[PDB]
């Protein structure tokens, strides 16, 4: 039915062009509140986010999905502030990424399910803001704790119709184990996006997941260290495959008939504290378009390669709404 | 001539009987605000803390030092609320414990120094509440990041006069490496408490540190799994030595001539989320007196063993004031 955003529930008709894997700020729980000067100031960070969201809106974006979890330092009051100021819908997330503190990593699968349900059904912190997606992660074979998180996320999705989206080490085919765990919980693949999937060139892996009904998150398109290859930290984060190579995976999935299974995004952010201090600046140097990279650079690139505009509208408008609108089977 | 508390500056005389290593809630950054129902509710936690602090005050306690850092989930607004309701002074902490998130673990020594200084000189979050102690931790030989933390803590102490207090694995003699690192930064031992030191029976380790001018934190006195040795999680936390064994270390150091170097506490808490779910209840079963254990049980026990009350007042009143009152050399 309706999709919860930080300003309240919206209808499918209202979502419009949606970026399905983004961030306002990539941090850690408590960090923005304890050390705002890391970001210059809270005001500076908010201003930067508003400018970038307005940039994206001007390029046609209407909704982003902020897949920052508790342990990414999600601050839903910041999300609400910038959503209002930029007039861009923002869907907030629950789940856990790969920096859970002791108070999360000691919890059982039932306890984690309760937490994710709280954030979806009741609200985040004392804000009343309800999550519209559940984010989870692996980096290779799931750790024991990550298996509990995947199972809890599946259970929370099965109780609410709120989809699950993942971080993968795509080149290691993590999506297969994630899918196997999800299906062992009875979760429908139509409620799951296997993200960071443009990090691999293995089209067989991607098409096989798409044929099983998964959504394939091609969310790293602007990530490339070309021109800065001997920046070790940037190379590790961004890789050295070109944005064009990544974008051509969108075309390849289209050409093999899987347009309904594709979700595209930038995995952008406006603040970034969980890595090297000035990674945000390096990223902004790599992709000055920020969140507008998909509409301004990727869509025209794919048009030039012969992809019809109606296909691209299906990917960027129709697929996200079908993914986000709550259901147990889409 | 003043010590910062969660209710503002206090004089040395106002501090009175002081417990130097305690917690209101042992958690993780952001956790109490995101999942208060873990604790029943925030109201239930606060009520529990006020009841316990009122009982400690009735037993003679006037101040506690809450050594919860950012990564212990310190919520200075909760400390301020319970301090007011119970009429007990609470000193808040900066520093980092052994569960830092990525946004902390990626920082340099200079950045950490700036963060600890912000918390001491400016305030914690947006609250205006300034830290009066710096807490650090090792569990065996320091990791590279923990070396940075210790160095940053020494630098912040050298710039402000606020003392440093530590978590150790006393069985591993961590106090010796901590001392070595601190002295390599020029920090006076008179500004350092080596905590959890009652976790060892190795008197020579303790006396050698005391002879160098360190404060010796005998802060685990009520910790014992005697009667519940088959509870593996409680035994790992609490050990299998009796409270009387731990308390007799106080006497041993007095007898050697080191009464000036002793600090005593309970390392108690009113909420605990960073371990097994119901550890708080197990702890309360072990020590129903909570923070009042030191004045109600340990002081009379040491008097029965022949220690003058005046020596015990020196330990519980005079030594904490000398430790906390800012200086570069006490
Ligand atoms: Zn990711
Ligand atoms: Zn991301
Ligand atoms: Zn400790
Ligand atoms: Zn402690």
């Amino acid at each position: 039915d309706r999709i919860n955003t930080v300003r309240g529930p919206i209808t499918i008709s209202e979502a419009g062009f949606t970026l399905t894997h983004e961030h306002i700020c990539g941090s850690s729980a408590g960090f923005l509140r304890a050390w705002p000067e890391f970001f210059g100031s809270r005001k500076a960070l908010a201003e930067k986010a508003v400018r970038g969201l307005r940039r994206a809106r001007a390029a046609g974006v209407r909704t982003i999905v902020d897949v920052s979890t508790f342990d990414i330092g999600r601050d839903v009051s910041l999300l609400a502030e910038v959503s209002r100021a930029a007039d861009v819908h923002i869907v907030a997330a629950t789940g856990l990424w790969f920096d859970p503190p002791l108070s999360m990593r000691l919890r059982s699968v039932e306890e984690l399910t309760q937490f994710f349900l709280r954030e979806i059904q009741y609200g985040i912190e004392d804000t009343g803001i309800r999550a519209g997606i559940i984010k989870v992660a692996t980096t290779g074979k799931a750790t024991p704790f990550q298996e509990l998180v995947l199972k809890a996320a599946a259970r929370a999705s099965l109780a609410t119709g709120v989809p699950v989206t993942t971080h993968t080490a795509a080149s290691q085919r993590d999506g297969e184990q994630q899918a196997a765990i999800f299906e062992s919980e009875g979760l429908s693949p139509s409620r799951v996006c296997i993200g960071h999937s443009d990090d691999t060139d293995d089209l067989s892996y991607l098409t096989a997941l798409a044929a099983r009904g998964y959504l394939i998150g091609l969310d790293h398109i602007p990530y490339s260290a070309i021109g800065l290859e001997d920046n070790a930290s940037a190379s590790a984060l961004l890789g050295i495959r070109s944005w064009q190579t990544r974008a051509l995976l969108i075309k390849a999935l289209i050409d093999q008939g899987y347009m309904k299974q594709i979700l595209v995004s930038n995995d952008w952010t406006f603040g970034f504290s969980s890595y090297v201090t000035n990674i945000m600046d390096v990223m902004d140097r790599v992709n000055p378009d920020g969140m507008a990279f998909i509409p301004l650079r990727v869509i025209p690139f794919l048009r030039e390669k012969g992809v019809p505009q109606e296909t691209l509208a299906g990917i960027t408008v129709t697929n996200p709404a079908r993914f986000l609108s709550p259901t147990l089977r889409a």
